[PDB]
């Protein structure tokens, strides 16, 4: 009713857990942001007939996007935010939190609905991390991991690849990365602009 599906996280973060910086990437990567384009974006070819993956972000997420690629076209897009009286949108919902979020969803692509949702991603910021890592239907995240130690003022809040989370995160395989994204992925470090990253999959227990 409230929670059918599960919640998938999708983040880029510095080793040192930093996310942003300035309300801003403290990065530019072209090949980095193609991969989040089509990991959010991507829904089974038979099921691409109905289907659409939804897009979860808070207000400031949603304000720091180009202008130019909002709405994320192609996925449910849905803005979290407290102070809501005049959201703009043609058909882009608002919604108080993540559970108002889920059930705005779950009743207007009902049955009825031509539209059905297939995955569900969290895809920032620090704040609503913070929310969907407390969320009880949060069990996997999409993280990309920058081997550089870039100044940030924004961490990603619990320290998931840390052994103190060891018996709850576990790391899959690449194998299997690929399996879930319905895709070939560059396995092993990307180097771009000078920065080395690579792309994990953390699933949990619930
Ligand atoms: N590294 C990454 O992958 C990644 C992805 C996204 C963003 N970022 C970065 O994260 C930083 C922005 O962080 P942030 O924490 O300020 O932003 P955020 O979550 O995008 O925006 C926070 C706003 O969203 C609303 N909100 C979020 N959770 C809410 C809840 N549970 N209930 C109600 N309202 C909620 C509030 O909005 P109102 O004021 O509208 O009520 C709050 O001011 C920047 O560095 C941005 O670049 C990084
Ligand atoms: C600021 N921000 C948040 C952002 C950026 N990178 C991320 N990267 C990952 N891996 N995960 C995230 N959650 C994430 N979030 C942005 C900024 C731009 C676009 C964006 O324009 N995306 C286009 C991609 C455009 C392109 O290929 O050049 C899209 O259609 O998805 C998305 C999120």
């Amino acid at each position: 009713m409230n929670q059918q599906k599960s919640l998938t996280l999708i983040v880029a973060l510095t080793t040192s857990y930093g996310i942003g910086r300035s309300n801003s990437l403290p990065w530019k990567l072209k090949k980095e942001i193609s991969y989040f384009k089509r990991v959010t974006s991507f829904v089974p070819t038979f099921d691409s007939f109905e289907s659409m993956n939804v897009v979860l972000m808070g207000r400031k997420t949603w304000e720091s996007i180009p202008l130019q690629f909002r709405p994320l076209k192609g996925r449910i897009n849905v803005v979290i935010t407290r102070n809501e009286s005049l959201d703009l949108g043609n058909g882009i919902h608002s919604a108080k939190s993540l559970d108002h979020a889920l059930e705005l969803l779950y009743r207007t692509y009902g049955s009825e609905s031509s539209v059905q949702i297939n995955r569900i991603f969290v895809i920032g910021g620090a704040q609503l991390y913070k929310a969907a890592m407390d969320h009880p239907k949060l069990d996997r995240i999409m993280a990309t991991i920058i081997y550089k130690d870039i100044h940030c003022d924004v961490f990603f809040p619990l320290k998931f690849r840390d052994k103190e989370w060891s018996s709850v995160w576990k790391k899959e395989k690449h194998s299997d990365l690929e399996s879930w994204v319905g895709t070939k992925v560059p396995h092993g470090k990307i180097n771009e602009d000078g920065f080395d990253y690579e792309f994990e999959m953390w699933t949990r227990d619930l």
